[PDB]
């Protein structure tokens, strides 16, 4: 066991290994607390994320659990990763923090699709990594499910890593309105028309490209009804074939009430860019979910020749989520919760 050490930062109490120096807090959500830290024994500048009220309630326990579980897995390129796990508890008996320890991510996609200008060698090479990513991520069943621009971190050389999975926690209040977290979520699981399917990243996927390609945001809708209007003015109402896979009663009332709208031209959307962009674009925006391309067949489409290697596109191992459906007492996600982090073991 290291030796810890204890500060105050902004009214926290913070206790970390000594190889943990010069923490200066970077930020706070609900979720918790983050500094930033240089890591003496990797050399590494590190994101320390202390968890706030981890195991308050059965929902707050089971969360914690699935976070540090889904963050243990993911061992890819195109990926965040878990650095380190700890606690300065010395038994489960006085178990109560979690601290979470990443490499320190610096500019995200949002700031430089605003701030700075992308050729379509620079869209090609952000997508790959993305799809790249996606591959090995659903190839494990994981739903990424809040895939945007801000979840996207990007380096001083286009390198890309996926962070921040959607672990069921957004609020209805924080999908209301003229929000950046609702413009790129499928229009299926806009209103919970259907269960999430691996399909929906696609859809996530198709918005961010879309938006390196003009500058602009694809569908920034002021509510639900707005962007499912701006939505099927591009794509097209739903037509004989998808309509009788609309299951929701509720969507097919709704959606019948519009007057029936064809496909755009997606050449004429999107003026000037590669055709081969316009051909992957009407690929992922499809309305129809079961039609959509897949992110392994993505990576095989033309618009990737530069960068596809076949040989150098890894799946994961395989990822137990049985616990998902499994009806447990708080010391019991607690316990859980504590063995993993006893157990885990550092990258090389
Ligand atoms: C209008 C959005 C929808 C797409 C979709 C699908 O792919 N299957 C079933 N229901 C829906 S609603
Ligand atoms: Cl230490
Ligand atoms: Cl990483
Ligand atoms: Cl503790
Ligand atoms: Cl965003
Ligand atoms: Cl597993
Ligand atoms: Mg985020």
């Amino acid at each position: 066991r290291p030796t810890f050490y204890r500060q105050e930062l902004n009214k926290t109490i913070w206790e970390v290994p000594e190889r943990y120096q010069n923490l200066s807090p970077v930020g706070s959500g609900a979720y918790g607390s983050v500094c930033a830290a240089f890591d003496t024994k990797t050399g590494h500048r590190v994101a320390v994320k202390k968890l706030s009220r981890p195991f308050q309630s059965i929902i707050h326990a089971k969360r914690t659990y699935r976070e540090l579980r889904l963050l243990k897995h993911m061992k890819h390129e195109n990926v965040i990763g878990l650095l380190d796990v700890f606690t300065p508890a010395r038994s489960l008996e006085e178990f109560n923090d979690v601290y979470l320890v990443t490499h320190l991510m610096g500019a995200d996609l949002n700031n430089i699709v605003k701030c700075q200008k992308l050729t379509d060698d620079h869209v090609q090479f952000l997508i790959y990594q993305i799809l790249r990513g996606l591959k090995y991520i659903h190839s494990a069943d994981i739903i990424h499910r809040d895939l945007k621009p801000s979840n996207l971190a990007v380096n001083e050389d286009c390198e890309l890593k996926i962070l921040d999975f959607g672990l069921a926690r957004h609020t209805d209040d924080e999908m209301t309105g003229y929000v950046a977290t609702r413009w790129y979520r499928a229009p299926e699981i806009m209103l919970n028309w259907m269960h999430y399917n691996q399909t929906v990243d696609i859809w996530s996927v198709g918005c961010i490209m879309a938006e390196l390609l003009t500058g602009r945001t694809l569908f920034p809708g002021t509510d639900h009804i707005d962007q499912l209007k701006l939505i099927l003015r591009l794509v097209g109402t739903p037509g004989a074939e998808l309509l009788k896979k609309i299951s929701s009663e509720s969507a097919r009332n709704y959606i019948q009430s519009l007057a029936q709208m064809p496909k755009m031209n997606f050449a004429n959307v999107f003026i000037g860019a590669n055709p081969l962009a316009v051909d992957l674009l009407e690929k992922m925006l499809v309305l129809d979910s079961d039609k959509r391309i897949t992110a392994a067949q993505a990576l095989a489409h033309a618009y990737f020749a530069q960068y596809h290697d076949p040989d150098d596109e890894p799946v994961a191992d395989p990822y137990d989520q049985s616990f998902e459906s499994r009806d447990l007492l708080i010391d019991e996600w607690k316990s859980l919760t504590y063995d993993e982090v006893i157990s885990f073991v550092p990258p090389p």
